[PDB]
C-alpha cells in the first residue's frame, strides 16, 4: 500500500552476498526482537539468506552477534569507550575462524540503532570483512512533532490524511504505524509527539480514559522501536474536560487536577514521554490569559509530570498576532526572546524551551533564533519544519538539510568562538540536562510518505542531523539516493545535485534577500507581495516606489540586532558588512542600494526570479535525463511534481517582477520579459 | 424571538382611532384568509378593534369590504381600469351613511397587496376618510434569490444562518417561516427561490422525492402570501441523481430526465415557480462542459417545465474565472454580454436572462450591464444583491435603494431616449412575456433579520422598488423610518439622512472612482488593495507608481465602452467626458490626472477616504442624538455596528492612503495623517 522509502533492502547480485548461518539475540525484550526482526528481514530481503535465531554463540558459525555490554564475555575497549545510552560499536572478529560481526549496544535501543546502521551499510554496499564502528547521538532528544487532527486533516500537511486518525478517532491496526516506527527508529528518532500542537475539541481529550487505550497502544509500538509519546495538550483542559471554572496555575485544584491527569496517563503508558504546549500563541490559550508568565504555567506542568520522570515540552512561538500594520516599532522578531530571556533561571529541570529556527516563522531563509545561546540556566531545543508550508508544499523540490546546518553551524559567540547553535541544543554548551531538536512531520497517507517522493530525503536527513549535526549535506543526500534509488553513478550525481540545490533554486525565485513571506494569506502557498502587507500578523516588507526592507538595526530602526552576541550583533547592524542574503530582514534600503554581488537590490530580484525558472527547468530536464534507470511509477510522479514546479516558478517569477516594476520603475538590465 | 420589522402596528393615542364594525371578505380562498387575518390583526394591534368578519355587506354597519371585481355590486370605474392581475383600488365609499373602505383586487393577490397598502396608511397615520388609490406592479416578477446552504450555512450570508435549513433538512414548524411571507408580501414580493445558485450535494436533491414533500410544505406557505416558490438547480443532477452517464442537454435520455423531474415536482407542487440556474459559472457545471451553448441548454430545461408553466431563470453571470493577470486583453466585463447577446433570439419564451446589475459583480460601484437593451427578442431580469457582500456586510450601514434607483433610471438609449432599464426588465420597452427583478436575500436567524438592524430598510426597499421602480428613495425611506421607529421628526429626518447619505460614505474610504475590489480575497470584508491584484478572477486595477485604472476604450483599451449603445459608449470613451465616479473603471490615468471635480485623482483619494470617516463619524454622532426615542435594545444594536463601522472604516482610510502614497510617493495637500 506505501512505499518502502530508504528501507528498499534490494536483492543484490551473485557476487554482493554475504554468508551467516545464526543471528545471536543475547535479550528477548521488545526492542531487542524489534531488532532481530529488521535484521531477518533485511538479510533475506538483500542476501537471501536466513540465519538461525539463537541466544548462545556456536564457535563454528558464521554470526551476527546483538547484544550489550553485560551480556559480553569480554568487554573490549571499543565499546568500553560508549558513554551514551544509545550509543552501540559494530565490529567485525579479527579471529581467521568463523566471520563474526559483533552490534553492542549500550542499551538495547543502541543495538537496534546498530542493526539499522548495519543494514545501512549493506544496503549502501559497503565491504564489512574489517568493521570497527563507533556511534553515539549527539542530541538526547531527536523528535518528531506531528500537526494531524483526529479529524483525519493535517494542518499543514501536504502529503494526504493522517496515518493515526480519521473520523475523531484512531485507525485500528496499525501495520502502517509499524513501518511508520521502522523508518523513525533507522535514522535514530526516539520521540514523538502525535498530535496538532493547535488541540481542539477532540483532540483536548486525548489525557482522558475515553482515548488513552488508544493512545496506549500506539504508543506500545513506538516504544518495540525506542520511541517515546508524548502528546501536546490544550492548557485549558482544567475548564474544558475538568470542569474547573479556571486553568490559572496558580489554583491550587488546577495544580491538582494536572497532578492527577498525569498519574492516570502513566496507569496507562507507564513510559509516557510528556507534553508538549503551545500556550498564549495565535488565539490559544495559555498562562498569560490568568495574568501569569510561562515560568509559572511551565512549571505547573512540570511537577505534576516530575514524579514519573515526564517532560514539558514549552514552544517559544509567542508573539503579537494583533499588530497594528502602522506600528513599526513593534518588531515580531523580537517577541520570542523579549518573552522568555528574562525567565532564565526560572523553570523545572524537566522544562525544555523549545524555539523554531528563526524568529519569524519558518521563511525560505530566516536569520538563528537569538533565543539560542542566551539563556544558560535553561533547557532548550530547536523546532524544525520538514513539512514545506513556506518551502514550495511538496510540490516544489527543496532539500531542507543544508539550511538546517546552516542553522545548526551559525556560532552564537554565547561563550566566545565556537558556541555554535549545535552545541547548544545538544546541551554540552551549558549542561542541560534534556536538549535536542525536533521536526514538524512531513507525512500523511499518501502512499510514498511525503507527497513529493524526494522530500523523503528531508525526514531521513532530519533523523541523520539529530543523530549528528556534523554530518555533510552531501554524505546525507548520498546515502538516501543511493538507499532509495541505487547506485547507478549517473542517478546518484543526478539526484544529490538535484537535492542539494532545490532550496536555493526555490529561494532564488520566492522572497528576496531574507525579507520572508509574500505569500498567498491563508494556504501559504505561491506569489502575493502584499499578502500580508497591510494585516496584523507582523509580517512587513514595506516596499515602496523607493525601496524596500525591515529596519531591525539599532540605529535608526527596532533594535533586533542587540538580541545577538556582539559579534553577530555588530555585523548585522551595519549595511556594508550585513551579508546580502539577509539584507532586507535587518534594514530598509533603497531599490539601487549595492550588494556585495556588485548587483543594485532591484536587479538582484529581477536576476535570480529570472535565473531561479532556468534553474528550475533544469531540475527537470536532469530528471529527464534518469528515464529508464528509475521505474516508471517514481520516475513519472517525480516527473509530474517538477512540470507543476516549473510552471508555478513562472508564475512567482512574474508576479514579483511585475510588482516591483510596478513600484521601482526600474527596468530589467538585460531586456527580458517583465509583464 | 424576532422582530416585526416594519410591520409593528404600534398601538395608536385615542386621537388616532378608527371605528369600524365588520369586514366583508367576499372569498374565502387561503389568500383572502390571510388578508382578512392580516387586517384583524393589524386593527387589532393599531386600533384595538376586532370587527367581526362576514362575507355580506351589513348596509348599516361601519365596515371594510374586500374582494375582487366580480364580487363587486356595482364595477365603478377606477377598479374597470385595472389590468394587471395583482392591481387593487382602494376607495372610501362617499355616501354620507355608514363609513366603507372597498379593498378591490383584480385578482385575490391584489386584495392582499391592497390590504397591506391600507395598513400601511394606517401606521403612516395618513386620513382615510376619503380614499382613492389605485395601484398596480410594474415587474410582473419581483423575486428573492436565497443563498441558503442546507446545513444551515448562508453563503455571503450576515445576518446569521438559515431560517429554513439546518442539519441537512428542512426545520420543522415554520412559524417563522409565515412571518417571512408577510414579510415578503407587505412589500409585494412574489416570488422566491429557497436555495443557493451554488448547488451542493444535499441540495442537488431538492427537487427528489426524498425532500420533495418539505419543499412542499414550504410552498403551502408562501403560496398563502401569493409567493411562488422556485428551486435552484444542479445542471448535472441527471449525472449526480438520475444515474445517468452524461449531462448533455441534447441527449435524448438526458431531454426525457428532466421532463419526467417536472413532472413530479408538479405533482407536489401544482402551481411551482420553477427552476434558478447558475451554469457555466465559477467552475459550477453547464451545457459548455458538453460543448452546447446556453440556448441549447436553457431551452431544454424550458421544454421539461412548459406543458406546467414553470419558467427558467438563467442567470448570465458567465466569465473566465481563470484569467491569466498577465493577458490584458481578456476583460472580464465584457464577457456577460459576448456570451449572451449573439443568442438573442434562440431562447424558448418562458426562458429568463438574469443579469446582474453590473458586469462585473456586485461592487460598490459599478456601471449598468450592457446586456439590458440589447437583446428584443429575450425575457430579462435583473438581479441585486441586498445582501452586503462588497458594500459593508451589514457592518457598515448601506441603504442600496439609492444605487438602484441610478442602474434603473440609466437610459440605455436601446429604442432612443426614455430607453431606461427599468423599462427593459418590466417588459414594456421591447414587450416581454415574463421579466422583472431579483435580489439576493439579506436575512437569517438573527432576531433583527438583517444584521444591522437598518439593513431591514434594503429589503423593504428592495419590495417598494420593484412594485414601482419609480418611487424616490425619499420617500422609501420616510415610509420605512416612519413604520419602524416612528413618527417623530428628529427620529424620521435623522434616520432618513442616515439611509440616504450610508452608501457614498462607505463608497468615500472603499475603492475609488468605480476601480471596484481592493477587498481582501475570500471573504471579502475590509481593504486590501492588492488582494486579486495578481489571482485569476479578472479583477485588475493596474496601480503602479505613475497611475491606475483599467483602459476598456475601443482607441486603446479592451473596447469594453462598445458595448453602450452609442450615446453612453461616447460618454465613457473619452477621458474629458467619462463621469469621475467611474473614471477608473474606463481609463488608466495617472495620478495627476484632473477630475471634473478639479482634484487630481491622487488627491481625490485621499479626500475621499479622510472624509468618509469623518461622515461615518457624524452617523454615529446623529444616532447618539436620538437616544431616548427608541428603544434601548435597537438603540443599543445600531449603536454598536456604527462604532464598528467608525473604527473599519479608519482602516479603510489609513490602508487605502498608504498603499498609495508608498506607490504615488505624492503626499496629502493638506498634510492629514498618512502612516
Ligand atoms: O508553529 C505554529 O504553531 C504555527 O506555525 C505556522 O507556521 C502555521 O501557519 C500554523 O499552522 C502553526 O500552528
Ligand atoms: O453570483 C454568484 O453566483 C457569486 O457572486 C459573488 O459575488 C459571490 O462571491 C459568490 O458567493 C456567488 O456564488
Amino acid at each position: 500500500g506505501y512505499e518502502p522509502c530508504w528501507l528498499r533492502y534490494e536483492r543484490k547480485d551473485q557476487y554482493s552476498r554475504l554468508r551467516f548461518e545464526e543471528i545471536v539475540a543475547k535479550r528477548t525484550s521488545p526492542i531487542f526482537q524489534a531488532a532481530v526482526e529488521e535484521l531477518q528481514k533485511g538479510l533475506r530481503s538483500m542476501m537471501e539468506i536466513e540465519p538461525q535465531v539463537v541466544q548462545e554463540v556456536n564457535e563454528t558459525a558464521n554470526s551476527i552477534w546483538l547484544g550489550t555490554l553485560e551480556d559480553e564475555e569480554f568487554e573490549r575497549p571499543l565499546e568500553g569507550t560508549l558513554v551514551h545510552p544509545e550509543g552501540y560499536v559494530i565490529r567485525s572478529d579479527v579471529d581467521d575462524g568463523p566471520f563474526r560481526i559483533y552490534i553492542i549496544g549500550k542499551t538495547d535501543a543502541g543495538v537496534l540503532y546498530g542493526v539499522f546502521h548495519f543494514l545501512r551499510l549493506l544496503q549502501m554496499g559497503e565491504n564489512i570483512a574489517q568493521l570497527s564502528i563507533i556511534e553515539q547521538p549527539k542530541n538526547r532528544l531527536r523528535m518528531i512533532n506531528h500537526w494531524d487532527n483526529m479529524d483525519g486533516s493535517i494542518e499543514r500537511g501536504y502529503a494526504g490524511r493522517s496515518i493515526f486518525f480519521v473520523d475523531d478517532q484512531f485507525v485500528k491496526q496499525n501495520q502502517r504505524i509499524k513501518d511508520y516506527a521502522r523508518l523513525l527508529a533507522s535514522v535514530g528518532i526516539n520521540a514523538i509527539s502525535i498530535n496538532n500542537v493547535n488541540v481542539h475539541k477532540t483532540e483536548t481529550k486525548l489525557i482522558t480514559d475515553h482515548f488513552l487505550p488508544d493512545v496506549a497502544e500506539v504508543a506500545d509500538i513506538f516504544r518495540t522501536y525506542g520511541i517515546k509519546t508524548f502528546l501536546s495538550i490544550n492548557y485549558a483542559s482544567p475548564i474544558e474536560i475538568g470542569g474547573l471554572p479556571t486553568a490559572d496555575p496558580l489554583d491550587p485544584e488546577v495544580r491538582w487536577w494536572w497532578k492527577e491527569t498525569a498519574k492516570r496517563i502513566y496507569q496507562y503508558i507507564p513510559d509516557f514521554g510528556g507534553f508538549v504546549v503551545k500556550a498564549d500563541s495565535e488565539f490559544r490559550p495559555g498562562p498569560f490569559t490568568y495574568g501569569r508568565d510561562h515560568a509559572e504555567g511551565a512549571n505547573m506542568l512540570a511537577e505534576a509530570l516530575a514524579p514519573f520522570g515526564g517532560l514539558v515540552i514549552w514552544r517559544c512561538f509567542v508573539y503579537n498576532c494583533q499588530q497594528d500594520w502602522r506600528d513599526r516599532t513593534t518588531d515580531r522578531a523580537k517577541a520570542a526572546y523579549d518573552h522568555f530571556k528574562p525567565l532564565d533561571g526560572q523553570f523545572r529541570e524537566n522544562v525544555i524551551l523549545q524555539i523554531k529556527n528563526g524568529p519569524m516563522d519558518f521563511q525560505v531563509r530566516e536569520p538563528v533564533s537569538p533565543l539560542f545561546g542566551a539563556m544558560p540556566k535553561t533547557n532548550q531545543m530547536m523546532e524544525v519544519q520538514i513539512t514545506q508550508e513556506y518551502t514550495g508544499q511538496q510540490k516544489h523540490l527543496c532539500f531542507l538539510i543544508p539550511q538546517w546546518k546552516e542553522v545548526l553551524d551559525f556560532d552564537t559567540y554565547a561563550k566566545g568562538k565556537g558556541s555554535e547553535v549545535k552545541k547548544v541544543i545538544d546541551g554540552s554548551l551549558f549542561d542541560y540536562r534534556y536538549s535536542g531538536i525536533a521536526g514538524v512531520s512531513n507525512i500523511g497517507s499518501d502512499p510514498n510518505w511525503t507527497g513529493h517522493t524526494l522530500a523523503q530525503a528531508n525526514l531521513y536527513g532530519f533523523g541523520r542531523l539529530a543523530w549528528n549535526p556534523d554530518l555533510s549535506a552531501e554524505e546525507i543526500a548520498n546515502e538516501w539516493v543511493v538507499q532509495t534509488f541505487g547506485d547507478d553513478s549517473q542517478v546518484v550525481e543526478t539526484i544529490s545535485w538535484m537535492l542539494l540545490s532545490s532550496w536555493r533554486i526555490y529561494e532564488n525565485y520566492t522572497s528576496p534577500l531574507g525579507v520572508g513571506w509574500m505569500v498567498n494569506p491563508g494556504h501559504h502557498y505561491g506569489p502575493n507581495v502584499d499578502g500580508y502587507e497591510y494585516s496584523h500578523w507582523g509580517t512587513y516588507h514595506y516596499a515602496d516606489r523607493d525601496g524596500i526592507g525591515v529596519d531591525r538595526t539599532v540605529a535608526t530602526g527596532t533594535g533586533y540586532t542587540a538580541q545577538y552576541f556582539p559579534e553577530n550583533a555588530a555585523m548585522y547592524e551595519s549595511l556594508d558588512t550585513c551579508p546580502d542574503e539577509l539584507l532586507l530582514f535587518f534594514h530598509h534600503v533603497p531599490y539601487t542600494h549595492r550588494l556585495h554581488s556588485g548587483e543594485t537590490v532591484i536587479q538582484h530580484i529581477y536576476n535570480t526570479h529570472f535565473e531561479g525558472v532556468e534553474q528550475a527547468k533544469q531540475l527537470r530536464k536532469r530528471w529527464e535525463q534518469l528515464k529508464g534507470k528509475i521505474d516508471e511509477k517514481r520516475y513519472h510522479d517525480v516527473l509530474e511534481r517538477l512540470t507543476i514546479q516549473v510552471e508555478h516558478a513562472k508564475e512567482w517569477r512574474d508576479v514579483i517582477n511585475t510588482y516591483f516594476y510596478r513600484k521601482s520603475g526600474i527596468d530589467d538590465q538585460y531586456g527580458r520579459k517583465i509583464y
